[PDB]
């Protein structure tokens, strides 16, 4: 039984000098991302009400909470990222299952909002590729359970992973903390020379997935050399988001009626060109 | 020694009512299919100079003619479609490896360049989704060689592929011509319950690969209800785009300037929504 | 003893915008195969009280349940084909040969009327002339016994058979069916490339005779143009009317009133020229 | 080369006590007769111009001559049939090959617009059914040349031919005539029991076809007792259709329009009940 | 030795009607047929016991059993002519030489009393003038041998018998009933086209003479347009007669005493005038 | 051009001792002798006006004179006779052909008539059966040509003729008047022993025939012992009427109705039973 037109909440994030038409903003690769395995995405707003979330909450088949560099305390995005959160996991233990997905900057706050503290220090990983290290963990693993054998092997040991991100969780900082420990399983670390941070992790029991590195990066953005693009990494931005998809399959959520979903669905916005300066080949950008 | 920053041409095609800034046009899932594969795109413009095609064919790594409903003799496609078939072979015969891959319509073009001859007859495959009713020849086959087991058994039981042609050449037609039973192998067949025709081909001795189908559709295109959507199906979007790309990374041609290949991209256009009344979700429209 | 004089009703049906004199139709081409193979026909009309068909269904010889697109478990056709499918049934049963015949929509009525179940699929069969795949079992059949050989090899390999149905059984769910199973010998199936559907059967101890596709049309209908008309598609049109007919010649009923019989023949009715838009060239509309 | 969409021109002939839109008559019979073996029917005008006719005959593909009781020199029918007949015989020996069928009336016509003499002899054959006396020269012959030979058999032996003629041409007095005995080859002789007269004939060299009884009654006509109706009178009456149609899709004439053919067709008129008083069941009646 | 005034009995029939002076009739036809080749004759009444049969046949020189339409099993006509038919058969093998002649119903009762089976058949015969179709048996017969050779040339020509009876045996029945090939000399046959029938015979043993036909009507009634009147029609009634009366002067029987014989004789009755209404001139009619 | 219902006129005659309905009479035996050659008969009455002879004269075709006992110069019989003979003579010089015959009485009536005078004498011949003496003349003639060789031979040399006449003109009494002599040609002669008597004539250059004897007894009475009844003289008496009755199929007058036609016609009538005391079975008695 299963939905096979899902759409997924892609969360907008202030952008830094806030102008009207360019109060938030979300990187076209992470909307490319998700739509590569079969989804349709909507944009979700920085700055709207309790109310409104929790309409298109459940209109939508799950949520992922993007990489970037606004503040996890006292952003539009980390309050709304917040309201998610609360909605998903509340929506879960009910039986509806809602999958979260967060990427770098959405990996920190999800240590945020489980921990309720800010336990993040910094690594030496602005731009770097990386294998992954695994942990004892994967073999278990919802996340990776139908990744070929010979992607995993070459995710071990190839530069396949995008990092471009100042901080990062310490391996020691999260086993010490009580509440992370006991509930999300760790898949994968990672060392900047000095450091061992975490670097994959899902949740024992919510489908709630975290990267501190970027999976949708290798197949749609250029205009950085830490980006890598070979066969394999190409593969693993497919079996990352694939994964992701099959999870919002799970969710039977739907729209109010088709026109209401018309006018949510991302194509209603247009991004502009903003590869020549930035890390980001296309930008949306929001009222 | 292979390019990992691959560039795809993807061939514009004349509009019915041609008002300006808007001539030609290019459905948005096509550029997708080939970025989600990790290579960037250029659309091809529709009425240019044989020397103008030549400085594109000389930048870029392969090329993509499309489906679509237009003459097969006398639009601006299938002219331009012409020159890039003929440098293909040329550049393909010196070791300079370029891929040609066409879709519906292409595949259509490329049985005419070949043969020399208009092969086409009706079939009842207007919105039909098909599974491949493969050939013995598709076990030795460099299209399928990376597909998993499992997407091959899934591709020959299962409706994966979606069909909304007008026109086939059958394999009777095809058998008979000895131009296109010497120049490509072909791989699947299908059936309207009457005629049986070529589903998918590949090329003997040049990287000229050709679908009925049209694999784009099924990760990116939502509006018709003959569009598979499974798990399956998804899977077999990616892994068609990601043959053709590695393909595009034998090709070492690359732009005179990285400010001409910055102005040649399609990130420097915006798609028209056009989903709430068309077969697509999104259109690139030209002048 | 046989009945060389006999009446076969047609079943008339709902017409979408119900007015007065323009309740219900009969597509003049059922008439037409009737009468052509030496029965004269009377049109059973459609909201009927279950006691005024069965002083009708004494004094006819066989019924006909016409193609068409109304519903089949709703409409005025279904109720009265419901009932002169039991008054065959025991009819049969005590030794009063009674012949039914269904052809598209009533081909799908008799699944439905033997099995208990609504078990049709979509296939891709509106519009296109396809060969019969004959069954091994077409060798005992009774439907098939006199065509002329020339033309059982002409049918299983020319397109002489008009498909225009949304609908099939597929033999998979035909063969699930232990009532169907039981109660129908399979004569020939066909393909719309993906799914495999039943397009000829009898039963097994019953008059009763079906095809999903419509045997009428080559002969008098000539407004599309997937409407087989070659010499053999005409002798196919003729056979089976001559199958049908001399299946009615071995019933004994008769109008006991040979001034009734005068008025319920379908002399009675003129019929208007629809065929400028129709797929129909003739059609009778009653009250 | 061959004419699949064939349009045979009926003759219509002068009503006895003429009134408005009661001019002509054709019996529906002649209609069902052509309609069954796969052509469409054009009723031909009685009083009309020499160029109206001209343009009738360049557009179908055949005519027929019914029987009847009006007169062979002065009505309106005669001097019609005369006009065809000239354009038939130029047609065919300038290579466009145009069948002409006559039936009872239209077979005594042909005799004296062949011979250019009255040659009738009175004959007991008001109401009877007849087998075939076929003459040796049945074995070349192309008339019968597909029909089974079991029908053949049957003809030559069972009352399946319905005769209704109170005219015949003897044998003696046909071939007594130099004109009659050059042109026309006898295939059938029958008896009233003294006078012994041609029934079936063909011409030699130009396909002219003509039967004394009436082929179109078996399957359609059911007031008199002398029709026959058995199986094989019913297989009489396709074969014989069957075989004229088959002579007129050789002829390649096509209407000046589709519009001009919508207007010229039987479906625009509608015929009335007629068979409680006459011979015929229907009959379409002209201005 | 021999008889010249010689009595001859016509057998009379129920009338349709009984009512009292008219129970049976004769037509007077026969009468006048007899008289006019030198017999006197005596009307032989209906309801009579077989001695007062007796002592009349024994009285007569020969009996007549005319055509008509009463019962061949159940009249008083069919009783009377089974105990002559008796009689004679017992006088003719004990060398008294007694003439029998049965005309139409006569000649059909005639195959029933040999044959003492119904085997006659439906023939178009009630209204129609035929020549004989001689077999080779008439070349040395009884019934013709005075013939002039003339006339037979006329008879095997010309319409000179009447025909008007519905029955008939056929060719067949008559050759596949033991008892009427070893009992009768088959002299002529007829067809009405599709039925070949017997239509004079004379039994090979017996002075027993039948015709289908009515050789009485062509000098004597007038009221029919089938009765043939040329001079050698005329001739064949009379030569007809003289025969049967040559064959009763054969006879020397003659009655008890002369008043007897006077109050026998047909002079005693006066027929009446039928001929505006019915087939015949004069009919005689008894109590 | 022929007549082949011919109506002959039979003139009555004055009743001895006149009574109420029986003023005149016919026997019956010239009623049946001119029947029995396919003629109708006429009676004609005997005390009637000009112009009623002149209608009948004009209505038949032909008329008798009976032989009898009455004046031959002042009876009705003689006076209706002089007019017949009369407007005969008149009509056959004008080209209307129109047979007169005269037996016996009227025999010797035509002598009167023709020569105008009374040249009769007594013979010894009232009530004996005689041959014919032949004259040469025979071989010329109207009369016997058509007579069977045989017949002429037993006319000659046999009892055939029977004579029933006081009166006769002897050959001398002929030969000496002018008139007779020119007028009629003397077919054969007979004597008594002392006269040689004039017996059979037929007229030079009309149709007038006259017998001295019966030709008409012979078949039709029996109360005399001089009335000849050997099968010769039988087909006299056929063969003498069938001469008759085929001049008067040469004439073409008809009545000018039906209805007139059929009150004329002796199936008004009914005769007497006279045989038991007269020479006539049957007499026809008129008031």
């Amino acid at each position: 039984k299963t939905n096979e037109r899902p759409i997924i909440g892609v969360l907008a994030q202030d952008v830094f000098d806030p102008k009207p038409d360019r109060n938030s903003y979300i990187a076209a690769s992470y909307v490319k991302f998700l739509e590569s395995a079969g989804a349709r995405v909507v944009p979700v707003m920085i700055n709207k009400s309790e109310d409104e979330y929790s309409r298109l909450f459940k209109s939508i088949n799950g949520v992922l909470f993007p990489g970037g560099g606004v503040s996890l305390e006292s952003s539009g995005y980390s309050k709304a990222a917040g309201i998610f959160y609360r909605l998903a996991l509340e929506a879960n233990s009910n039986g509806d299952y809602f999958p979260v997905w967060g990427t770098c900057l959405g990996f920190e706050l999800l240590t945020l909002l489980t921990s309720g503290e800010l336990l993040l220090s910094h690594t030496n990983t602005s731009g770097i590729a990386l294998p992954l290290d695994f942990t004892e963990d994967v073999k278990g693993s919802r996340l990776f359970k139908e990744f070929p054998e010979e992607l995993m092997k070459s995710l071990a040991t190839e530069p396949l992973t995008e990092n471009s991100h100042q901080w990062s969780i310490t391996t020691e900082n999260f086993t010490a903390n009580k509440k992370l420990k006991k509930f999300y399983r760790v898949l994968s670390t990672n060392t900047d020379g000095y450091n061992k941070f975490v670097s994959t992790m899902e949740a024992y029991d919510f489908p709630i997935y975290a990267t501190q590195w970027h999976p949708e990066k290798n197949a749609f953005e250029w205009t950085r050399p830490y980006i890598p693009h070979t066969p394999s990494a190409i593969k693993t931005t497919f079996y990352m988001a694939n994964f992701f998809v099959n999870e919002a399959r799970k969710n039977l959520h739907s729209f109010a009626s088709t026109e209401e979903e018309e006018k949510a669905l991302i194509y209603n916005y247009k991004p502009e060109y903003t590869g020549i300066q930035s890390a980001f080949e296309q930008t949306y950008f929001f009222n």
